[PDB]
DNA sequence: TGACCAGCTGGTC
DNA sequence: TGACCAGCTGGT
């Protein structure tokens, strides 16, 4: 084993507690799909992830659904979307506002809300491309953090 | 907003310290790609990750590292679009399978290329028989890993 | 950037 | 068991 394993063992009880808090809030895996980051957004915003949800989508206390996206700005400046983007995928969240969270690594820095009207520019862009090139899936097209900060409404 | 935020703030320094430890060991995000669990496997096995979750041992041998939570599912994920190009890379290295119950690590197995060929052959044959259609995440059963691999933890 | 290159997984019949 | 249906991203 590596010598740093002892440091890991010292930190584990707290990691455990964090996973327990995540579970208490509907997140059963903090180490995948930004699970440990999602928990921060949820506790700050008041949003919830329901059992049996489709992916990282949440709802407010009024039942409104939201698509939640996370980005590590220490590494990239474009929000990922879907590995096989096409009109069917766009339809999945065309009707809901999106919550974009910006992180420096694992720590939350800001959160923005964009309404469908704010995202139409990208839905149309992707549709336009798909219709022209023989209906090919787009491999994870990105939404600029700059675009999100300019068009969205900061909520954290 | 939610009252539990204070608990999260209480736990944060330690979580950041864990992320710092992962960073020191070449893992950029403990909350993606099983980052926090891959660190544990690297620290237990002595393997290291170079600048996928692929790792290398002290002799330079590369490995594919897989992880699974056995409380939820019975089969290890492979690739969302399995085809001969992916299988070609796979055949080149042994695989390290980590088994978890929640976040509690239970065991780690090593399988040699010869021990996974049964599946590479199956996946290859199917890709052609389907009309060159990628397979969507075929699974390698935990049972298979335990019966054909060597327990290293 | 536009648009193409990548990986890490769980679920249910 | 195998076959299929899904998800979250970073990198250039």
């Amino acid at each position: 084993s590596h010598p740093d394993l002892n440091k890991l063992l010292e930190l584990w009880p707290h990691i455990q507690e964090y996973q327990d808090l995540a579970l208490k809030h509907g997140i059963n895996d903090i180490f995948q799909d930004n699970g440990g980051k999602l928990l921060q957004v949820l506790l700050i915003t008041g949003l919830t992830v329901l059992p049996g949800r489709e992916g990282n989508d949440a709802v407010d206390n009024a039942g409104q659904e939201y698509e939640l996206k996370s980005i590590n700005i220490d590494l990239t400046k474009g929000f990922s979307t879907h590995h096989h983007m096409n009109p069917v995928i766009i339809a999945k969240y065309r009707q809901v506002p999106w919550i974009f969270a910006i992180y420096r690594g694992i720590a939350i820095e800001a959160i923005y809300r964009l309404e469908p009207k704010d995202l139409e520019f990208y839905y149309d862009k992707w549709e336009r491309k798909w219709y022209s090139d023989g209906h090919k899936d787009i491999n994870n097209p990105k939404i600029p953090v700059k675009y999100v900060m300019e068009h969205g409404t900061k909520i954290y």
